[PDB]
């Protein structure tokens, strides 16, 4: 739950949300 | 893992994302 949710957190600032 | 998260995740969605 830590490293899915930072995956998760970069791919929509990747793709600015 | 995260109710406190999913309030944040609908509270975005609807205003941010």
């Amino acid at each position: 739950c830590g490293a899915e949710a930072a995956k998760a957190h970069a791919k929509a600032a990747e793709a600015g949300c």
